[PDB]
């Protein structure tokens, strides 16, 4: 039997209730710093407003927008309702949604404003009580004055205070020390909710039991019978006219350094003691402890160019970008490998891959095996593969050889679902950026990103960053709509990958 | 795509005709010697019979009977056709079938028979080079006569001769290696088939494929990974009136120390050097070699009773059977614990459980992993298993823990399909039988017994036959159609087994 998103949305109700850490009864506010803005207005008032709408949020739940520009909350409204999707059906929840919300026009570094802010939000219906969530949707060249002012001013004396803060997380190691520090001195570790859009719970949790609760695949998951590790991230759109932000950072930065890095640690982690936060994140951390500065010879870039034979967007390159500095450098793809040197994955390469302007839509996890010890079946046996694949149409899937019908042992590649196993036919899951605020308010750590994690991410990319900067390599151009430079590849058989 | 009946016999054609193994020009014949008895009237004639229709013979094959009774074809016919399930689509093919039929009427220790059956044979077209199979469907008390006699007249001297033996082979190791002592100064290994009709070939290649061709379950396969193995065995009907025959051997001569052994082997048996028939009855018998003879507090006999509430057979025991001795000892039921003591496998117990009058049909080996080493999920994980069914229905399938959705891990037991991954929806093969009567043709001995093997088979189980023979245990009786005496159930749990409640 299947689960509709409806049904789902049912279970995860309960589930909160049941729980502990999710105070149904409590007032929560959410304040939205940087309300105006473009992640506000596409990504961050939708997905309150879904979690509203799935009745996931405490039923005391207020929203408060603040920015500079002096708006009504029907302002918002306007220009935050068409992302919204909602249906007729919804008028009654959407009168009821805008009801809770408000704004507060104010400067960034600005006592007063703040204190007007602190005072709209004591005025709610218990606001001097309410657990307090601020979303900090903004560049973090005003993290520090906005971190600064709302400890100063806006912090609940009686609720929880705790901010979720976005990439970019500095862009080296010095300037993340710099910015972390600073919030650091002011926030406990337990209220800093640094965000990864990109990691699907659903599929992160999936992968944990399938590993930790079976003996089939947790005594193989090491290095006597793994050759390597794909990880894979690729958008087939380009930098769409407005790639002049990421110019400055490079696909490396803005993927690799952060997303991709975590999906290795929860691919490598050992065993955590408990599922626990901090358990969980204890081992991530091991992990990245045990990884060396990549250098040069591990890596592949690319920059994308139009397609001759394209239409539309898929003519242009990326310098063809208008916002896009004439022969800037910055890559549109890499392929990067790293070594987790422990006794688990010592010498197996882990391969990440990303880029712009590809192929295709996926995000994915692959686990290449090693080849039998000795083929009987006289060469046929290709290397088995787990795949997790999240980003196109979420799955699971082991490709392994099975018994041909006839005389004999001819052997052929299948594949077997391993998606919910035999018992649940559809599943509907809601938005996994949905599901990871809603952590944020269960108090639930595990898939953000800690400080002594961020610090080692760093120390790993920053020596190749630099270089890069200062050696300006010319990256390997591709083809708009291509799978990127064939030097990728190269590079990926080089250091023990298999294709056909 | 599914795999009708007629699809798999194509690929199976087509693949005798590449390998070399075949002979598809070559002439064949095959003597049923005792074409007269049950076995070759309700077995032996319908199976020939279906590898003939099923285009999976060489083409120029003969069927010779051999029995004491003066027979026509048309006598064998009247008594087998019943049992070839013919439709009118085969009617055509019955004929040609039965054309290629003939009947030698002889004593199976009459050198003067012998000759006649020989010239017979002779006198077939290329009678004198065809290729000689035969099959002894005969009670293993006129092997010695009838192989001396196949020896001194009817070998080709062209052509193969190959010769299947039926169970029973011999009743313990002095028996057994008089039998195949006398078979062996005559035949090489080469011609000897003793046959297992319970041996599901299909499912025996596939779980070989599945350890051995993939990293998933290969590392696994072994003492660190696996707490037990259990080989079940299970028929829901009683002696049916005839028990007389089994009476003389109990249910582990008959059943465990030949069939269920194999199975044993066919799962402990480390990675032969190829998949020769040889290289692979090689690592069988090494399996047999590192186990010890079975003691017996490693051992649960039954004896099924009527049920008081059944109906039909179901309300009479097996001593109300007419042809079997009142007070007879004799076990319709055994559990029994084997240990292989090499690397690979010291400590893990393999359970073989089987028997009369239970509760279900059911051939089937399981594999019943640890659990894991630390438990993250507040102890919510069973134990994984892998499942070869055979009968009633083939299954290959994994027990595995798997995300419920929702907050937090909550781990469900699931079950997944592996029987032919992906890959094949509906398959309908032929009868495991009538693949093991084709193995012959093909000179295929894989799952055949081979001498040293048997021997050791009886080395295993000899002491304690010959201790339940000596001390006439009392069986403990169970109810017809129960899972057989609750005594087993507390055998499997003292040595590792967990119910599923």
């Amino acid at each position: 039997v299947a689960l509709s998103r409806t049904q789902v949305c049912g279970i995860l109700r309960e589930e909160l209730f049941q729980g502990d850490a999710f105070h149904q009864s409590d007032t929560h506010i959410f304040i939205i710093m940087g309300a105006s803005g473009d992640l506000a207005k596409k990504k961050i008032y939708p997905t309150i407003w879904w979690l509203f709408r799935d009745g996931l949020l405490p039923e005391n739940t207020f929203i408060v927008g603040y920015a500079r520009s002096r708006l009504t909350v029907a302002d918002i409204r306007k220009q935050s309702e068409p992302f919204f999707k909602a249906t007729p059906e919804e008028k009654l929840k959407l009168e009821d949604f805008f009801a809770r919300n408000s704004y507060v026009a104010g400067q960034y570094d600005d006592a007063a404003s703040y204190q007007r802010l602190n005072s709209h939000m004591n005025a709610l219906h218990l606001g001097s009580q309410a657990n307090r969530l601020f979303y900090l949707a903004l560049p973090p060249t005003v993290y520090e004055a906005v971190t600064k002012n709302i400890h100063e001013s806006c912090m609940s004396q009686i609720g929880w205070n705790r901010i979720i803060v976005e990439k970019p997380f500095g862009r080296d190691l010095q300037s993340s020390d710099r910015l972390s520090n600073h919030i650091s001195s002011l926030f406990r570790e337990d209220q800093i909710y640094r965000i990864d859009h990109y990691l699907g719970k659903e599929m992160v949790q999936n992968l944990m039991v399938l590993r930790f609760a079976n003996r089939i695949f947790g005594p193989i998951w090491n290095r006597d019978n793994i050759a390597c590790v794909i990880l894979t991230f690729k958008e087939p759109f380009g930098t769409e006219g407005r790639g002049g932000y990421f110019d400055e950072f490079g696909i490396i930065r803005d993927v690799m350094q952060n997303h991709l890095l975590q999906m290795l640690c929860l691919v490598a982690m050992e065993k955590p003691a408990s599922t626990n936060s901090d358990d969980v994140r204890d081992e991530k951390v091991k992990v990245l402890k045990c990884i060396s500065e990549v250098q040069a010879n591990n890596v592949v870039l690319g920059q994308y160019v139009g397609n001759p034979d394209g239409e539309g967007e898929a003519t242009k390159g990326y310098l063809d970008d208008p916002t896009v500095p004439r022969g800037s450098t910055t890559a549109t793809f890499a392929a990067v490998v790293l070594y987790v040197e422990n006794e688990r994955w010592d010498g197996v390469p882990f391969i990440l891959r990303c880029g712009k302007a590809l192929n295709e839509r996926k995000a994915e996890v692959r686990l290449q095996f090693h080849d039998v010890a000795g083929d009987i079946f006289h060469q046929q046996c290709k290397r088995n593969e787990l795949v997790i694949r999240v980003q196109p149409n979420e799955a699971v899937y082991t490709k392994m050889m099975t018994k041909k019908p006839g005389m004999f042992f001819n052997p052929e590649e299948s594949e077997l679902d391993l998606t919910y196993g035999n018992r649940y036919k559809n599943v509907k899951l809601p938005d996994a950026y949905e599901r990871l605020i809603l952590d944020v308010f269960c108090g639930s750590q595990m898939h953000f990103v800690r400080s002594d994690e961020l610090r080692e991410a760093w120390r790993i990319f920053t020596p190749l960053l630099h270089q890069i900067e200062l050696e300006k390599p010319k990256p390997i151009p591709y083809i708009y709509g291509s799978r990127g430079p064939t030097e990728a590849d190269e590079l990926m058989k080089r250091v023990g990958f298999q294709y056909e």
